[PDB]
């Protein structure tokens, strides 16, 4: 069926709101980043709107918060590109049961506070 | 006694975020707040257009400069002794304008991830 109702099928992008970590060195810091993503699969995209808009984000927000805390505070500057692409993994496996390929994570900000 | 009254306390304003690099070599932002107030209104009000032209300017260059001689670990644990050492360069310069530097705040460090070695 040629569906009326259509979806976006190209990389789209959100963004983590800062997650409050402690690195393994225990270093208190803030950290935001972005989530790439695309629909793959319209039919399960469109039955799950509600139980992925919520889901996804909280899941993102998680999964960053796990993976920064089991690293040093110099292996979250230099291991970046590795630390994000477990993340995608991690994302991507779960985001599957609602027909959405996670292509991409990227750490942005990591924000220092008055320790 | 004056009918122009010049605010004689505490004032702040704000550093603009400054892009700069640890004396490790990591690209860090960070931003502050520098507290003064007029000591010497008379002083203050002749040498109006020497600080408005200077003093924001001196407070982005000494925090630029104080940076790039500390490590990451530093910045993170000795941020008060490098406020307390600002504070110090800043009211060296403003005293001739009749203004006083009561405290340097260093507020945001940012470490943008994907400008780093």
């Amino acid at each position: 069926t040629d569906s009326l109702i259509k979806v976006d099928m190209r990389t789209i992008s959100f963004d983590i709101p800062p997650q409050e970590v402690l690195t393994k060195d225990s270093v208190t810091i803030s950290v935001d980043g972005v989530v790439y993503y695309r629909v793959q699969n319209a039919t399960l995209a469109v039955a799950n709107i509600t139980n992925a808009d919520s889901a996804t984000r909280l899941l993102a927000q998680t999964t960053l918060r796990n993976a920064l805390g089991t690293k040093n505070l110099s292996q979250i500057l230099s291991d970046r590109e590795e630390i994000a692409h477990h993340m995608q993994s991690t994302l991507d496996d779960a985001t599957d049961d609602w027909g959405i390929k996670v292509e991409r994570v990227e750490i942005k900000d990591v924000k220092l506070p008055v320790q």
